[PDB]
């Protein structure tokens, strides 16, 4: 089983490496998180910091989320991301796509007790 908390880490968590690695980073990391299993997810984003500093985001600037409803908070500094958007070219089975690298602000819902991240809601 996984719980909302768990869903969030294996879909966005990547402590791993300061930065996306190889060029083939979202390719193989999109795959191995099981974002393509039932289509191809058109964009999916990777934090490269220690779950401990995305969490405390749940206690940062509240702001609405692009949903409209209001649980979502923005982080006070801006934090190393990847984000995987598909290629022109992709079309499931063969899910394919552009890896870039970036340092912004990050966006995500929380819900729970404890409060924590469950949805990624955006960059800025
Ligand atoms: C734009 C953007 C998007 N994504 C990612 C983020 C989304 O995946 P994601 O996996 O993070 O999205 P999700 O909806 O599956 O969130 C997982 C669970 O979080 C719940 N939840 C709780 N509070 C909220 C609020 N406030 N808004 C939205 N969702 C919320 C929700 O009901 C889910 O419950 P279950 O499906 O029952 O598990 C995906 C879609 O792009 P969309 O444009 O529709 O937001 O792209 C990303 O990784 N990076 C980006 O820059």
């Amino acid at each position: 089983k996984e719980t909302a908390a768990a869903k969030f880490e294996r879909q966005h968590m990547d402590s791993s490496t300061s930065a996306a690695s190889s060029s083939n980073y979202c390719n193989q990391m999109m795959k191995s998180r099981n974002l393509t299993k039932d289509r191809c997810k058109p964009v999916n984003t990777f934090v490269h910091e220690s779950l401990a500093d995305v969490q405390a985001v749940c206690s940062q600037k509240n702001v609405a989320c692009k949903n409209g409803q209001t649980n979502c908070y923005q982080s006070y500094s801006t934090m190393s991301i990847t984000d995987c958007r598909e290629t022109g070219s992709s079309k499931y089975p063969n899910c394919a796509y552009k890896t870039t690298q970036a340092n912004k602000h990050i966006i995500v819902a929380c819900e729970g007790n404890p409060y924590v991240p469950v949805h990624f809601d955006a960059s800025v």
